[PDB]
Parts: structure tokens; C-alpha cells; sequence
């Protein structure tokens, strides 16, 4: 029982999902092979090319999210308010379904998989890695379609509650939609469990918490030089 106007929106979505993904195939640093061992330019090595593909992620987050109905539509000033709190709460998103728990490893960008000791290995700390994880796998046991990873990608953005948002009223108006969307979308695919859809808005509130883990590995490059390239200091560091 999803209508004519929710198959579409939902169309769209998965539609833009698609494109500005295969968009950032349309080169990073490598990641090194054949390093001295406990060396500090592998490490430095690794570090650059983990930022790098952060800096691909954020591109694509931007380009989602001008694709997504209603979205320019908002004031600049919001749009821009939107996406610079939500960039690094749908990074953690796009990560999480690119977890596979056989092998407890992420795969960015199809080539690149890398485990807990490989992103300890570019010397991002445990405090930080242990959460994502965990996270990746409650995603895991949730198994999220392209259609629920796009509408909660949505829903992420149209948060009236960001800082320095102007027109909370016209945010929280365009969240309506999307959340009506993946009320029905949830009900249709999976009947019998009427706790999928609370459960996937819940993983919403475990994000916020992860943007604030994410502060705090951010803070910890500070006092250990291990600073961040400019973009995403200006995005990331208060
Ligand atoms: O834009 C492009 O064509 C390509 C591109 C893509 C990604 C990035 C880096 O990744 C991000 C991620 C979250 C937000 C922005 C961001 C934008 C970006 C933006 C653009 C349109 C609407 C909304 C947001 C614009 N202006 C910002 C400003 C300000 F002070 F206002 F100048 C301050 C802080 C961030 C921003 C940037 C830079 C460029
Ligand atoms: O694959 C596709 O098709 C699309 C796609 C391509 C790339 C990506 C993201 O790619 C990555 C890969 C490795 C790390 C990050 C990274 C994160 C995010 C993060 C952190 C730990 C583990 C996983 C993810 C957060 N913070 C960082 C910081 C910090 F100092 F903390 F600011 C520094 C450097 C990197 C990071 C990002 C996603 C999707």
C-alpha cells in the first residue's frame, strides 16, 4: 500500500544514491605497500590516504544531497547549516553498510577493505574505531535495503534541531515526507516486525552520539600532531 507519490520519491532516491556513488569512480593516494615496519611514514601514509577517501565522502554527500526533493529549496544558509552536521553522521552511515561481518572488515570504494587493526594501524584510536563497529554490525543486523538506507539518509539531513538552522519550521516540514515514506516502506516489507522501523529511527539517536566519539578522535590529533588536511579541519575542527 504505498501510493503513486511515495513509490516515486522513493524512486528518486535510490536513483541519486546510485549516480553520485558510480560519481566517485568518474585517483587517492595508496595505501602503502611494502613498508619498513613501525615506521613513521607508513603510518603518516596510511593516515593520508584514509583522509582522502574521507574527502571522497564528503563530495558525495554534498552531491546527494542537492539531488534530494526539497533540499534547494531551503535557504543556502540552511543548506549549508544541514550538511555540515550531518556530513560526518552519513559518512558513518555509508560506512556501516559497507561492513561485512564473515570477515569484520569495510570496503570503500570496492578495492579498499580494511580491519579494526588496519584503521589502528593509520593511528585512529580505539575509543573511536570500537564504536563504529559496533554500530556497523547492530546496521548489519537491521538489513537495510537501498530504499531504507536512502529515506534514512533523508530523514538525517532534514534535522530542524542543527545548529544555526533559520527556518526550524521549513526543516522539520521536509523531514515529513521522508519519515511518512519509511513508515509504510518497513510496514510492506516486513509485516510480522512492527519494531524494524523504531529500531532503524533509534539508530539515528546512536549516530548523534558517534558525531560526538567522532569530536573527540578529532581533538586527539591535536595533542599528538597528526593534523587534519584543511577541508576537513574546516568541517570537523571547532
Ligand atoms: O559545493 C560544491 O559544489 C562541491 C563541494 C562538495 C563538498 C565540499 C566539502 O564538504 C562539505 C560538507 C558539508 C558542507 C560543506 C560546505 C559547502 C558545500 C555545500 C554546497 C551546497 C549546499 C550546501 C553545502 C558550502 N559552504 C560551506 C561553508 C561556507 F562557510 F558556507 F562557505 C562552510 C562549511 C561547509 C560548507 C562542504 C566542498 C565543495
Ligand atoms: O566507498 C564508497 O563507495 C563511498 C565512500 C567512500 C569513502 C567513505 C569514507 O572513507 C573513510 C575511510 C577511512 C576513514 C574515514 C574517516 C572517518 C569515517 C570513518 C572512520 C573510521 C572508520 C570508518 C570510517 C572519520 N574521521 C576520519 C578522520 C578524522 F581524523 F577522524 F577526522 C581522519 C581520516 C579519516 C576519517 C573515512 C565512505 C563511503
Amino acid at each position: 500500500q504505498l501510493t503513486a507519490a511515495q513509490e516515486l520519491m522513493i524512486q528518486q532516491l535510490v536513483a541519486a544514491q546510485l549516480q553520485c556513488n558510480k560519481r566517485s569512480f568518474s585517483k587517492v593516494t595508496p595505501w602503502p605497500l611494502g613498508a619498513d615496519p613501525q615506521s613513521r611514514d607508513a603510518r603518516q601514509q596510511r593516515f593520508a590516504h584514509f583522509t582522502e577517501l574521507a574527502i571522497i565522502s564528503v563530495q558525495e554527500i554534498v552531491d546527494f544531497a542537492k539531488q534530494v526533493p526539497g533540499f534547494l529549496q531551503l535557504g543556502r544558509e540552511d543548506q549549508i547549516a544541514l550538511l555540515k552536521a550531518s556530513t560526518i553522521e552519513i559518512m558513518l552511515l555509508e560506512t556501516a553498510r559497507r561492513y561485512n561481518h564473515e570477515t569484520e572488515c569495510i570496503t570503500f570504494l570496492k578495492d579498499f577493505t580494511y580491519s579494526k587493526d588496519d584503521f589502528h594501524r593509520a593511528g585512529l584510536q580505539v575509543e573511536f574505531i570500537n564504536p563504529i563497529f559496533e554500530f556497523s554490525r547492530a546496521m548489519r543486523r537491521l538489513g537495510l535495503d537501498d530504499a531504507e538506507y536512502a529515506l534514512l539518509i533523508a530523514i538525517n539531513i532534514f534535522s530542524a534541531d542543527r545548529p544555526n538552522v533559520q527556518e526550524p519550521g521549513r526543516v522539520e516540514a521536509l523531514q515529513q515526507p521522508y519519515v511518512e515514506a519509511l513508515l509504510s516502506y518497513t510496514r510492506i516489507k516486513r509485516p510480522q516486525d512492527q519494531l524494524r522501523f523504531p529500531r532503524m529511527l533509534m539508530k539515528l539517536v546512536s549516530l548523534r552520539t558517534l558525531s560526538s566519539v567522532h569530536s573527540e578522535q578529532v581533538f586527539a590529533l591535536r595533542l599528538q600532531d597528526k593534523k587534519l588536511p584543511p577541508l576537513l579541519s574546516e568541517i570537523w575542527d571547532v
